[PDB]
């Protein structure tokens, strides 16, 4: 920060820059940030409110407040996103820039009803980037607070608290606490501003191609294999009796499933099959009973989304995983609604190379075969990785987070976020913001204890965020026309993807990255 | 922006400089910019409003202001627009300099009735000129809210939306929302100012004379052509019967009509004949069922003022055309009023080029004619252009438009704004201002919902403009007095262009550029 | 030409290249080119057969053969035609390269049933490309001939013939004869290759954009105008009588359709109303008889396509301009054809600034009222060019002309193809192309006779064209998405722009290049 109060510390940049292979996004929005807890630490528990087993938690919760720009529309208009995937098969970060700038704090009095807010020009906030990754990271767990999709929305800072290692509601003794006060900080007051520059490390291209080829389909369809099967294990019947014969015949045209193949499907593991008509649903609760979920340390974990797999099969839309899929809120939609308030995510694109999330992956032989024993065979529901497979990742939407961080382990496989998109070992940083205490009027004779009374104050401001995202062109020699995103062209009562008669910002539907084809 | 709160920004300049060939205006005035919408953007259509098949519209509605100078009075005093229309045969713009300063913005609080007013140091305006014409061009429309006539006026920002397309009241799939916070804009504290230059394209001059000449009599009065015309089809009655002969003359003196000329009039598209003079006009209402009207995609727009044409005839002062006239308001009219209150602008000067717009081009000639079958010929209300056509465009007025932006097409024919000006392919970029959001005190819980919660206020200030305009000297030979612009002289109650008793600034009448004369 | 029988004299390139700004698309065909009218010059005429005094021409036929590739679907696959429609506000073309390669030749016997073809080495072509466009021109007149739309499909030459001034089916002593042989020509054997390079004119960008805005409601809807209209001849009836008033409003937002505007429409010539439902058009031959069409010379010309103007109005998609579309046929369809089997484009992206092709460009006064007299209007039902109109020409289309020739006249009028594309003053050269005679073995003994008797022989090789468009960027600050072109999705019995199991390739659908918008 450089000069006083009457001169403003940043400039508005919203932009979207397309140049070559790059695009240059910048967002910038106006936040408010409260007064948490009273500027103190309390640990959280969930001694409180009884829950379950699986429920219990243990950690705590701080005054500081945190940026989140974890989504996709914070950065992309609808129409910038449509050019991006529409035009490319790929796409990922490369550097990151982020600034606050013309900071207000505002205090605010109680009397008798009245409510009176007024500059405070001297009192200060406190901002710093965790470069060090020395905090819980909270990002890419997919909360709110992030910015909104709408440059002219104003948003309030979510709240910063963690969780750690607990027995039942209680704390095991490898617990952590961490004091954010603890940290260097950067001080700001109204003339001040901050800023710092990032650099993403280096990741795989997110895949925004839909395969136009399958895994079982790979082969020539007018030539005929060298490479024999075994088709038959009696003599062809003439209506007679079942004589033992072994007989081979060439993969080729007529039979391609029995045909040789180099390659297996993704992995998965499975999940239970809804149905959007509510007749064609069993009448009881599978929902938490019926689930797909993981057992850990005695709790029972929902896997949700779980292992990118195709959502239904392929004349099927009405199906849909039971947790197998990404679910977004229509405009204006409380924490409990039903079917049709929901916006819900499929994946479509992957049924070349992946599994149907809803079904089994194969069946494989459980016995010896005799002259006496008949051959019985197995379902496999789940299946590790085996050599020779191949997957897609899940998709990202519109509305779906960016990134997540790899947590730091001895060993991963294949590291994505489920949820989707760029796993880092070095995500950005979490940036941390906190309102510093003003003291009210201290007694006049000295008392060691703890103050607890402060002016009630907030601060509100600008903040800004410009990725530059690298890209990956098209290249197909495909005749016909792609798929594309359209919009609707038939008239309607208002538009999308806009404000409507009482200024509420909608997002109509969810938009995936997947339109453009290439061969598998 | 460079200093603080207690330095001025900038100076009051409002200047009048004639130096040459150039005449260098600048005028300021103060401005207060109001808070719109709550800080929404609300898409407004004819839903709500019946009105009718013509009138449906659907469009948006932003909390962005802008500024309009687009009328000559704002850049002229009522004496150097006279100095420019009597010593001058035309003139056009050149730059065009524009500057915001000594930004103030107040913050206001209501209590039981209690108006409280304050300064808000720390709060910003934010402020962006398009330059790449990305924005809907709301100028040139000829709305209220440009600067003032007089300078010591303050004048109130209009709000800025925009139409699109549209089927009835709802919205074609074609439709476009144009978010405004999503371009770069300078934001400013009370220290800041704004500041740009512009530079307009060449454009013809301006027309400021009236011919001396007509197209039919651009002739020699004293000699008699060698060209033939046919005089005659009958033998030269003697009273008895007549007699089948052809017969040809000489262009001459004593028949200038017959006579062969190289030039036709402009083009018209004619418009109903009204009369000041209540009892001379029909009883009916004829206004908009006896309209001149063109009909597009189902809409029946009115054509207004349309193609520029002579509004009355040589000895008629009365009759003026329905649509074909610019119409002025005397100071202290509503927006419904009767003849009185209203000022007329007439085009004279144009009748020896031009039409007149309440009667017909011509007259041609619909049939064969035949021994038998008589000449029949047909009256021609609309035409189009044809070769050899010369014509005059609209005079432009001391309260008129400067310019329109020229759409963006494949074509156009001779582009001038039909309500006068200089027509621009890139006209001076539109300014745009709002009032940043600062938000009030957030509930210290974090809650995802949209605010609609925030501090009351506006923001006030200065504007200044400085356009520069190339003159055109007058040549001419003529050897006796012009006509000129002359003030009242005679004694009356109150001076003509100056402040009454009641402090109201008032403009008599329409002032137009066209009284030196120069040879057709 | 340089070598040998047994060295190919050129590689096949079909190949596009999509770099930055510009566009390269290369396109190589096989051609085959039969002997017309066993070498001679025929002159044809309408004597023939009687026709009717429209119809009438006379005219030459030559032996000579042209090569033809004036649509888009030659240079364009489907999917880069759809790159360039999605992504762009226009394209024009920049440089050609013109290559015959490959030359092959055969003579043919038939003896008793059996023909037999056999390589003739020694025989020769002649080409030429008319560089000084002495020659007439029949490319732009839409025939067929031009290079197929599926580089797999081989396609024969179409035969030069040309048409010149007639009296009735004589010939009027200004008709010319052009003799084709009497011109510079290269002439080549199977070693031989030909090979000529030009350069496109500068011409305006086509519009690939439909605008967002309609001419009409350019205004702002927010603010109310300054410039009063004329809104009653009398005053409010109060239910008794009506009583002379004049009384002005402002234009607002109540209504639109009186409001001011700059600018008017573009210019219509009008044609009939054809619903595409059977039992809503009347029950008649109006086809011809209720045609719209232009008297030359004696001769009824039906005015086709004509005039840009939107097709349908609003709501109604089913009508059509009797003439006024162009009109294509899908797949396996013959010369005479019911309504399923063409295909049927429209300009609906043309409604907000030209007129519906099938109604009224406005209403127009036609008398002087008085007090007795009562206030008439007619309708303009075809209109000339008027200052202050802006207009749209018509699309192109991936099956249309790209350009044409401007005839060589004293002048024009913003010439453009009515068909579409790039009016050019020097347009792409007519290439020639003949296979030379070789005469049948002479008599032996001298006689003065044309022979007459020749070996009858075909010619067949490669011909390959490559345009260099230039592109024009997608600047749009739209916040919403663009409509876009789109494949089918859905499963079908076939794909679209492709072969069907015959081996047919087949066009679905037209593609028109508006789907971009822009602000008008
Ligand atoms: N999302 C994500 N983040 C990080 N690493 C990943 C991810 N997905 C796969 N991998 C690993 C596993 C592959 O062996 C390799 C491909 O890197 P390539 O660059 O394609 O050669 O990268
Ligand atoms: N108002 C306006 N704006 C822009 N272009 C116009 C206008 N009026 C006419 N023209 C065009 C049409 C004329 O052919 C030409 C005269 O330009 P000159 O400079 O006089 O040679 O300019
Ligand atoms: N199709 C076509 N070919 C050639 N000339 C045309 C055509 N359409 C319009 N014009 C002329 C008429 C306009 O005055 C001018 C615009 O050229 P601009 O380049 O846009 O400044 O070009």
């Amino acid at each position: 920060g450089a000069d006083g109060v009457g001169n403003a510390s940043g400039n508005w940049h919203c932009d979207s820059t397309w140049l070559g292979d790059r695009v240059i996004t910048t967002s910038t929005r106006t936040w408010a940030l409260p007064t948490y807890n009273n500027h103190l630490y309390k640990q959280i528990s969930s001694e409180t409110a009884g829950s379950t087993n699986d429920n219990t938690y243990f950690g705590y919760s701080t005054p500081w407040g945190y940026f989140d720009f974890n989504r996709f529309h914070c950065h992309f208009s609808p129409r910038d996103w449509q050019r991006l995937i529409n035009n490319n098969w790929g796409f990922r970060p490369k550097k990151l820039r982020f600034k606050l700038f013309n900071i207000q704090v505002k205090e605010v009095t109680t009397n008798d009803g009245v409510t009176t807010i007024a500059n405070n020009l001297t009192s200060t906030i406190q901002v710093f980037s965790d470069s060090e990754y020395q905090l819980p990271y909270v990002l890419g767990s997919a909360h709110q607070g992030c910015l909104p999709p709408f440059p002219a929305d104003v948003f309030m800072i979510p709240q910063y608290g963690y969780l750690t290692l607990n027995n039942g509601s209680q704390s095991v003794g490898r617990s952590s606490f961490y004091c954010l006060e603890y940290f260097p900080s950067q001080m700001l007051r109204t003339g001040n501003n901050f800023e710092f520059s990032y650099s993403f490390e280096d990741v795989p291209f997110h895949s925004s191609y839909a395969h136009s080829q399958s895994l079982d389909r790979l082969m020539n369809p007018l030539i005929d294999q060298y490479l024999y099967y075994l088709a038959r294990t009696q003599s062809n019947p003439g209506g007679t009796a079942g004589n033992r014969e072994l007989q081979f015949y060439q993969g080729g045209p007529s039979t391609m499933a029995e045909q040789a193949k180099n390659w297996l499907p993704g992995p998965c593991f499975r999940q239970q099959r809804v149905s959007k008509t509510l007749d064609q649903n069993n009448n009881s609760n599978f929902a938490w009973t019926g689930a797909t979920k993981y057992h850990l340390n005695g709790r029972n974990s929902l896997v949700n989304p779980g292992v990118a797999m195709a959502t239904h099969k392929d004349d099927e839309d009405r199906f849909f995983p039971s947790s197998g899929v990404l679910i977004f809120g229509k405009t204006g939609a409380t924490n409990k609604t039903t079917l049709e308030n929901v916006l819900m995510t499929n994946e479509e694109e992957i049924r070349p190379t992946n599994p149907v999330a809803t079904e089994e992956y194969g069946i494989v032989s459980s016995n010896l075969q005799a002259a006496n024993t008949a051959a019985q065979t197995q379902v496999v529901n789940n299946q590790g990785a085996l050599p020779g497979m191949v997957w897609q990742n899940r998709d990202v939407y519109l509305q779906g987070p960016i990134w997540a961080k790899i947590p730091h382990t001895d060993g991963n496989f294949h590291p994505s976020p489920l949820m989707g998109g760029f796993g880092l070992k070095h995500p950005p940083p979490q940036i941390l913001i906190k309102n510093t205490p003003v003291p009210a009027n201290p007694p006049e004779v000295f008392t060691p204890a703890k103050f607890a009374s402060f002016i009630t104050q907030y601060s509100t401001g600008q903040v800004s965020v410009e990725i530059e995202w690298e890209l990956q062109k098209e290249n197909s020699k495909r005749w016909n026309p792609e798929i594309q995103y359209t919009s609707n062209f038939e008239k309607q009562t208002g538009v999308d993807f806009a404000v409507d008669s009482q200024g509420v910002y909608s997002e109509p539907r969810p938009i995936g990255t997947r339109y453009l084809t290439r061969n598998l």
